């Protein structure tokens, strides 16, 4: 597939500094959907402001975890059915923390933003299309965690 290669080459740029790029993803996410902020409940406390999230070591570890799952998806881009069972359970876990299926699109848009900003002119509409498909495949697996 030409899509597989576009994903791998774009990801190489990003995976060089995953927390820096992840931080972009999340900042953007909270700008688009501020109601996602309270779902992170480290020590039974809620962040007041998005910028609070950025000083929390647990929150930053969660960004690293995110980036690691996407990296797994990229590595398995040629066959993502091998991650299906993990992603389903990852879905279920997020369902339990109070994540809602409709917020997947915001996360998607946030991912695309981060890619668009990191790659600049290298973010071609075919790159965009490829990542949307990848992301969509991930969401479809995770969504099975809402079983139905
Ligand atoms: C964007 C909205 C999301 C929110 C609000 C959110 C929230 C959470 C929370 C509250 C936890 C539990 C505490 C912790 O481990 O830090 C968690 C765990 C996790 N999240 Fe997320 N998360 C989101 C998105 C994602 C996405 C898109 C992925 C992966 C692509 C991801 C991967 C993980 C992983 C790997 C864990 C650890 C799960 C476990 O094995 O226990 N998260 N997330």
């Amino acid at each position: 597939r030409p899509e597989s290669e576009l994903i791998r080459q774009s990801w190489r740029v990003v995976s060089r500094s995953p927390l820096e790029h992840g931080t972009v993803l999340f900042a953007r996410l909270f700008a688009l959907e501020p109601s996602l902020l309270p779902l992170f409940q480290y020590n039974g406390r809620q962040f007041s402001s998005p910028e609070d999230s950025l000083s929390s070591p647990e929150f930053l570890d969660h960004i690293r975890k995110v980036m690691l799952v996407i990296d797994a998806a990229v590595t398995n881009v040629e066959d993502l059915s091998s991650l299906e069972e993990y992603l389903t359970s990852l879905g279920r876990k997020h369902r339990a923390v109070g994540f809602r299926l409709s917020s997947f699109s915001t996360v998607g848009e946030s991912l695309l933003y981060m890619l668009e900003k990191s790659l600049g002119p290298d973010f071609t509409p075919a790159t965009r299309t490829a990542w949307s498909r990848l992301y969509g495949a991930v969401v479809q697996a995770m969504s099975r965690g809402w079983d139905g």
